[PDB]
């Protein structure tokens, strides 16, 4: 009864929001059943390893908060959790299924492989070693016995094939896609163990799920043609399966097709969740953290793609969506990423931060800038600023006047924005300089004079900012100070 997922990445690269959109509907459906989230490292693909993957996926997955309750950090009942480590547990059921008539040996090496596929090439054709083909290659089925004894005694290579049913039907029931079937004749005589004795991904995954006694497979829709081996594999090792969950891939953000990094370099966002530097050329990829992206608005935004809550919230914590994840009502069609929404997501989370919670960040995005100013103007400035902002060095880039002097000014502000009128504000602002002060008497001085207070403030904002932008006029003011006000608006008034 009890609920068990695993997220099986592999230490081959960094985590992509697919993989991301993975694991936390594995959190969520097992916290939201009182189950358990297993992180099991698929390390045995052992020439395509990344060093610092597997520390990669550990550090993203406590950025976002989706501990894993076993795994190779923190142990667990059926350890090891790293396939590299499990050669003993394989072994014996690569032993056990050579005593079924599922699997097969091969001996066909690589050059042998090419010649047949550039046959089927030449006839515009696909190879495929399945029921077609393997009686014209080098294996158990295909060779006499006394051959297939001579090569073992030999020391021959060898892999292990899944010997694919002849005319089969396999009748599949997916939690996301429903039910469908499948002809085994359109299906492979996929490898099983590799020459050196260990599984590939597909009997490996099999054997650790019933071993781990996962309860629910969820995983990308790129394991869908998968799936009747994988159930065809459990039948052979007289093992109930466990149920399936495929997720469709995440959509482009627009036009045909699916989700890449090419979509992220031609529209300017992140694709990793952390920065990621590509061994092989030395150039990073900036993760969503380290562009700003704040952890709360980020999974929020992931769980959305493809996943509606029943009650239409679309802002929710992560023990809402634990409370009321339903993996029935995950979408069966794909979802398109949106840059808009994400930003979105960041700005609604970052507007209710407190301006304590923001000023870190912004002191550090302060330092970046080789500006310095005190906690309360700093505070006061994020108070001022964060509505507007969507990441926190917004508020800084936005916001410039507050550091800096404007050297020039508009000239369509500066025709669309009198010295007389603004000599005789400087004298009168010499008093306590706080905005609702000065806000008073700037419409003391309008009203004492004869225009509207925008024939105030507008030129006034002009000689602060240089252009017509930023909060309050009274505001800035009180940020930059009494000297600095005016001597910005003489500046102006000299230009
Ligand atoms: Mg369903």
């Amino acid at each position: 009864e009890k609920v068990r997922v695993r997220f099986a990445p592999s230490p081959t690269g960094p985590l992509h929001l697919g993989g991301v959109r993975t694991a936390l509907y594995d959190y969520l459906f097992a916290k939201h059943n009182g189950g358990d989230f297993i992180l099991r490292i698929e390390d045995t693909d052992t020439q395509r390893y990344v060093p610092g993957s597997e520390e990669y996926i550990m550090e993203a997955l406590e950025w976002i908060g989706m501990v894993p309750d076993e795994s190779p950090k923190h142990g667990g009942p059926y350890a090891p959790y790293r396939q590299s480590e499990r050669r003993d547990i394989y072994d014996r059921y690569t032993e056990q299924i050579l005593k079924t008539d599922y699997a097969y040996l091969a001996f066909d090496t690589p050059e042998e492989l090419d010649q047949i596929r550039a046959e089927f090439e030449a006839r515009g054709d696909v190879f495929a070693y399945n029921y077609e083909t393997r009686n014209r290659l080098r294996n158990s089925i295909s060779l006499p016995e006394e051959e297939v004894k001579k090569l073992l005694e030999e020391k021959t290579p060898y892999v292990i094939r899944f010997k694919m049913p002849l005319d089969r039907i396999i009748n599949l029931n997916d939690i996301i896609r429903g039910k469908f079937s499948v002809n085994t004749n359109t299906l492979d005589d996929k490898v099983l163990v590799k020459n050196d004795g260990m599984p590939t991904y597909h009997f490996a995954n099999i054997i650790d799920d019933h071993e781990m006694k996962i309860t629910h497979v969820i995983r990308g829709e790129e394991w869908l043609p998968s799936m009747a081996l994988h159930v065809l594999l459990y039948e052979a090792m007289g093992w109930d399966a466990p149920e399936f969950a495929h997720l469709s891939l995440i959509l482009k953000p627009e036009g045909k097709g699916k989700l890449s990094k090419r979509d992220g370099d031609k529209f300017g966002f992140p694709v990793f969740p952390l920065n990621f530097t590509d061994p092989a050329t030395g150039n990073t990829s900036a993760g969503y953290r380290e562009e700003g992206y704040l952890p709360e608005a980020f999974i929020n935004m992931v769980a959305m793609l493809g996943w509606s809550p029943a009650d239409n919230k679309e802002i929710v914590s992560m023990d809402e969506m634990i409370k009321e994840f339903d993996l029935n009502k995950v979408h069966k069609a794909g979802a398109r990423f949106s840059a808009e929404k994400a930003k979105w997501f960041n700005q609604q989370y970052l507007q209710l931060m407190s301006n304590e919670a923001i000023l870190p960040e912004f002191k550090k995005v302060l330092a970046e800038n080789n500006v310095e100013v005190s906690d309360e103007k700093a505070l006061k400035i994020i108070g001022l600023m964060k509505e507007r902002a969507t990441f926190v060095k917004d508020i800084y880039n936005d916001g410039k006047f507050f550091f800096h002097a404007p050297e020039s000014f508009d000239e369509k502000a500066s025709k669309k924005a009198a010295v007389l009128m603004q000599e005789l504000t400087e004298a009168i602002s010499s008093l306590d300089f706080k905005a609702e002060i000065i806000k008073e008497s700037i419409h003391h001085l309008a009203e004492a004079k004869g225009l509207g207070m925008g024939k105030v403030m507008m030129p006034l904002r002009l000689s602060l900012v240089g252009e017509l932008k930023g909060p309050d006029v009274p505001d800035l003011m009180e940020m930059i100070g009494k000297e600095e006000t005016i001597s910005r608006i003489n500046k102006a008034i000299e230009t």
